[PDB]
Parts: C-alpha cells; structure tokens; sequence
C-alpha cells in the first residue's frame, strides 16, 4: 500500500529549509522547494559548509521487500543535469544486522537514478551521496522513493 519511511542523517550539512524531509516529501520537480541540498555557499570566505560523502539513512518499521529506489536528481528545464546534482553514489542495506553492499553508481547524468533491488528484503537502506558534478561542498537531491514488490 503506502508505505512509511524515516530519514536520518546529519542535519547540520544542509541548507536551511531543505532538510532530509525534502527526501521524501512527495515532491519530484528540481525547484528549490522541492529539493534537499547541502548548505548553500553565499560568501567567498565562508567556512560553514556541507561535505561529501554525505550519508541519508532511510528505515521501515518492519522488513520490506522492494522492487526499487528512485533517486530524483536535480535536471535543469533543458533535460541536461544541473552542476548541483549527484554525480556518484553509493547504497548499502541491512536486514537483521546482515549487510547488502548495493554498489556505486558513477558518472550519473540522467533524470532519475535507479537501484534495481529485485525484491531484495531490507529493514534499513544507506545511501551515500560521493560527488556532485560541481564540488565536495555541494549537491541536491529531489526525492528519493522506495518501490515495494507488490
Ligand atoms: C540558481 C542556482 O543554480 N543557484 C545555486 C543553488 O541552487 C545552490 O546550488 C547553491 C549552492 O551553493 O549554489 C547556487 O549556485
Ligand atoms: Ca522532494
């Protein structure tokens, strides 16, 4: 049916208002508003700031089996992907402590990012956000959605 995420992840890397709930807000589009983003750079002298690697923790409740996650990337209105987004990640899941390296996923150019799970059963996903096609101090994500097998 619907199904109940919870993210987690360090807060202080991120720009005010567009926080880990912009993950998951069910807003899809690449305007700021919909977008969770590393802090914003607004000085050239500027010392507080987000890193990469920069880890979202997603859990259920209880075990899921999923067929996907989707990551949203932030796409400029041309369909080219914007200096900003995601340019490689990586995903790891747990299901009873057991470990699941999902793999990387490198030189990201396109509107979405998939991890095809295969109906693989998780209870935790962490994905890693590694670069953005600008610099360490930056990125933005969309929204990440999780499909579960039927
Ligand atoms: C218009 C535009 O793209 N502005 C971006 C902003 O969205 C964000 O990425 C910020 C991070 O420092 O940098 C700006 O260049
Ligand atoms: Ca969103």
């Amino acid at each position: 049916s619907h199904m109940n995420i919870t993210v987690s992840g360090d807060s202080s890397q991120l720009q005010s208002g567009m926080g880990l709930d912009k993950l998951i807000d069910g807003t899809t589009s690449s305007d700021d508003s919909s977008r969770m983003d590393l802090k914003w750079i607004f000085t050239s002298d500027q010392q507080d700031k987000g890193t990469l690697p920069f880890e979202m923790t997603f859990e259920f409740n209880e075990p899921k089996t999923l067929e996907n996650f989707t990551i949203y990337n932030r796409m400029n209105s041309n369909g080219t992907i914007n200096i900003a987004a995601m340019k490689k990640v990586k995903a790891v899941g747990y299901l009873n402590g057991e470990e699941f390296d999902l793999g990387e996923k490198a030189n990201i150019t396109s509107a979405t990012t998939v991890y095809e799970l295969g109906g693989k059963e998780f209870d935790k996903i962490v994905i890693t956000a590694l670069d953005s096609h600008k610099d360490k101090n930056t990125l933005a994500i969309n929204e990440i959605e999780f499909y579960e097998k039927s």
